């Protein structure tokens, strides 16, 4: 996948875990990981204008606050991405979004709870695959920043 193509050409580690989709959190329950260390990558609207997308990511039984991703990013509002806006974006459909190798690459908060863990888990660009990698890693890869921007 593409986003397995960029760790191996930007020489990241990582570890790739696959799982058998039975064809919200599949890969926590499938590779019995501590919910809080897999993480869901989710794009949004600035201002709700869908040309101009940024991606969060979260533990998968977090929210996403808005109010917090639209302060972590600089902007007044945002909205989440429409379904086609972010699979056209990202090259990647609902259940396989993952955080590395969008095909527009935008913007990317990951969520501050990430920094307790030695590894996190991210979708690696389908159902059935999950990787492994060190959250600052992810990180610098995406030149993302860590902010919160979850409820509860």
């Amino acid at each position: 996948t593409p986003a397995i193509d960029l760790l191996k050409k930007q020489k990241i580690p990582f570890i790739l875990h696959t799982y058998d989709h039975d064809p919200g959190d599949e890969a926590a329950e499938k590779l019995g990981i501590d919910p809080n260390r897999s993480f869901k990558t989710l794009l949004v609207a600035e201002n709700g204008d869908q040309k101009k997308l940024a991606c969060f990511v979260l533990a998968t039984a977090n929210m996403l606050n808005l109010k917090k991703a639209a302060k972590s990013i600089g902007v007044k509002k945002v909205e989440m991405a429409d379904k086609d806006a972010a699979q056209k974006s990202t090259g990647y459909l609902v259940g396989g979004i993952s955080p590395l190798g969008q095909k527009k690459r935008v913007k990317t908060v990951i969520n501050s709870t990430a920094l307790e863990f030695e590894t996190i888990y991210v979708s690696g660009g389908k159902r059935g695959l999950s990787v492994e990698i060190a959250p600052q890693d992810l990180a610098k890869v995406l030149g993302a920043e860590f902010t919160d921007i979850v409820d509860e």
